[PDB]
Order: C-alpha cells, then structure tokens, then sequence
C-alpha cells in the first residue's frame, strides 16, 4: 500500500495529470472535481531488471483552494495523513498557482530540510510556454523544485509523449515512485 | 488519531445513494446537491472504536466509492478490480424502490470477493430510500432484505439517506453502523 497525494490549485491539470500518470493516455473530458478523487497507478518498482515487483500506488487528489476557511481547511486536514508521497502540480502559465503550492505543502506538512517524505514538483502547460518565454519561466521553477529539495518535471499533460516510456520523464517519474516505496518499505 | 489506515469500500449501483449515504456518514449532514460520480471517490468517518470503554481508539475509516456497472466489459472489471485490494470491509448499497440493485448485490461481491460463509471481509448491507417505501408495504420489504442480508451473512441497515437522524447517536442505527466498524477494525487489528 502506498499513498501519494497530489496537491494544487483548481485548473492546474491535476486531473488530467493524474490520468495520464495511471493509464498512460489523456485525458479527454475533464470535469470540475467534486471532493478526493483517487485513482490507482500499477506501478514497476525497479522496472525493467529481475526485480521488477508492482506496486499500486494511490494517487490521492483531495481537492480545495487554500483561500478557503480555517474550518474549511481543518476538515480537509483528515486527508493528509499516512501520506508517502506528495506530488505539487502548478499550472506554468499561472505563476499564482505555483506561489500557492507553498501554502499547499505548508497545510499538509504542518497540519523544508527536515522534511523526509518524497516530494515531486510538476509544471504543467509546458505547451503554453513559448521559446521566448521559456528560460525565464524554467529558471523559477528550479529555484521552486530547490526550496522543496524536490525533483521537477514540466510537461504537456494533453500529450501522450509527455511520459512515453523510456523518455527522459518516463524515468524521472519511475523514479521518484521508487524513492516512495522505498521510504515506506525498505 | 491512529495512523493506522482502515479501507471500506462502499458498493452498489448507480443511483442508490451512495454519495449520500457516505456523505452523511463522514459529514453527519445531509448532501445536499448530490451529482454524478465521476472514478473512485474517497471519504473519510472519524470512528472511535470502542467509544467510552478504556480501550478507546480513534480510527480514520476510509470509505471507497469506486463506483462502476456490473454490466461493464472484461477490461473495465479488470482494471477497476485494482481497487478492491487491502479491502478491510465492504457496505453493500441497496436501492429499496429498485429491486434490480438488491440483485445486483451478489455480482458486486463477487467481483471483489473473486479479485459467503468462508468469507472473512466484513460485510454490512444497506438498504436506502426507506422514506419512499410505502408505510403499508415496509414490513414486506424488510422481511425480503433480512433474507438478502443473510446471504451474505451481514448485518443490514435501512434508512432515508436524506433525514440527517437515520444516523442519531444511540439509535439503532448509529449502533450496528458502530458494531460493523468495530469488527472490520478488530479483523484487521485485534485478530
Ligand atoms: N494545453 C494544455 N492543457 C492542459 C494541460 N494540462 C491540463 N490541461 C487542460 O487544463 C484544464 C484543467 O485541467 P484539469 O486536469 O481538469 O485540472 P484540475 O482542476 O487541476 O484537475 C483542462 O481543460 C485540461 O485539458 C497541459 O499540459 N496543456
Ligand atoms: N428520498 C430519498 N432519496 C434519496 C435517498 N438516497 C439517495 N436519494 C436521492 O437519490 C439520488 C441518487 O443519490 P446519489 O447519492 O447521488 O446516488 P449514487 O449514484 O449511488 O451516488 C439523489 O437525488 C439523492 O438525493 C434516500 O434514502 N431517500
Ligand atoms: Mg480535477
Ligand atoms: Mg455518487
């Protein structure tokens, strides 16, 4: 058993990301999120070698604003614990929804040196960032990955490339769900 | 207050109640603009085991609302039955207008229970929509879901999911709905 939380704003591509991450295609109709929604990746621990074991990773995407009420935010507090992993997905068009990722990781690792539990940062609307754009937007979410002591991955969560196996984020993402289970196990 | 994680999954088909009934059941308030269920949902009951004993403990007791059809192909059990894994208790939803769902019942427990009597997993049949049964015909009704629940060797629990005193302290109810949490806690833990 193993549970990874997926944290950030509304709008981000949470959804859409956590779709691809568990059944390697796009999401194609993406609906407004009503509460936690789970879903599972059937992960290759050390994939590819003899040892190769699976693993079912719960992708835990609890929802919410971090502008919402202290009481708001208490219930939600319910779901952050036993938590192995974190994923913070901002929008990299929106450089607000990659500020609130540290009120995201503020409510759950208090309610960053020290922190032992696995941390991934994903950028997400890469596509949307143009050449010109590009080196401007990336030298802040490397500075943002660096405050979370934190591996990046930015990418286009509408294209299927984005995580084909064998790519350079393929094995980013393989990975950080190794470094969780071996936190949580070994 | 535990760490320790506890899984129920919650089963039926569409439209029996499910959101609402765990939506009482983890709020303790009525949902009021129940919508369509899109995947797997996850909420979470605050249970005390053995609540004003000694022995006391605080549990977060997830409930699984997977969801799905029956109906659904070969490749869609399959990758749904991903779910069912370090299952540690089931509630069984029941439509009590819609006697197709209560059928249904036996298809959703096979689907995990393959992925009665030697069946370890708590079980706990709830029958909803009480409130829409006609005051003449309830006892004819709860007669047929004593025998459903026997099946499965389960406990049953009928109620209206959208009157917030179907779970009072103390009643009926709130009592078989802790007796069923205790045992999937004491299954897993206490065993
Ligand atoms: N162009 C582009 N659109 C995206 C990307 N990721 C998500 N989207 C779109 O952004 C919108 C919000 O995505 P969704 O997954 O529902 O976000 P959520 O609210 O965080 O779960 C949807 O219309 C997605 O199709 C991306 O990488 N590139
Ligand atoms: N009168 C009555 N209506 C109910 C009851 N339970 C659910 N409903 C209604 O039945 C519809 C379907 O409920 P919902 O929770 O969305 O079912 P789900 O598809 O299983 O999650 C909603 O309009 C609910 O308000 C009940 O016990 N009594
Ligand atoms: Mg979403
Ligand atoms: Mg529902």
């Amino acid at each position: 058993r193993v549970k990874v939380l997926v944290l950030g704003d509304s709008g981000v591509g949470k959804s859409s990301l956590v779709h691809l991450l568990c059944h390697n295609q796009v999401l194609g109709n993406p609906s407004w999120t009503v509460g936690c929604s789970v879903d599972i990746r059937v992960h290759d621990y050390k994939e590819g070698t003899p040892e190769e074991k699976t693993y079912y990773i719960e992708l835990w995407d609890v929802g919410g604003s971090v502008g919402s009420a202290s009481s708001v935010k208490s219930t939600r507090a319910v779901f952050y614990n036993s938590v192995n992993g974190i994923i913070l997905v901002h929008d990299l068009t929106n450089k607000k929804s990659s500020q609130n990722l540290y009120r995201w990781s503020l409510e759950v690792l208090n309610r960053f040196a020290d922190n032992q539990i696995p941390l991934l940062v994903i950028g997400t609307k890469l596509d949307q960032i143009h050449e010109t754009k590009r080196h401007e937007v990336l030298i802040r979410t490397a500075f943002l990955a660096e405050d979370f002591n934190a591996e990046e991955i930015n990418l286009d969560c509408t294209n299927p490339r984005s995580s084909a196996a064998g790519s350079s984020n393929a094995v980013k993402l393989s990975r950080f769900f190794d470094k969780v289970i071996e936190k949580r196990y070994f």
